[PDB]
DNA sequence: ACGCC
């Protein structure tokens, strides 16, 4: 019964822990299918 | 925030 660790397991997103996504799939994260670089 | 691998 980990009450310090509220949130962010394995189970749920590490983003922003929200239904039943991971943040492998997030759609918060810009997981953009063309290349979503710290550029364009 | 990945990854739960
Ligand atoms: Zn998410």
């Amino acid at each position: 019964g980990e009450r310090r660790r509220s949130q962010l397991d394995r189970d749920q997103c590490a983003y922003c822990k929200e239904k039943g996504h991971w943040a492998k799939d997030c759609p918060k994260k810009p997981r953009g299918p063309r290349g979503p670089r710290p550029q364009t």
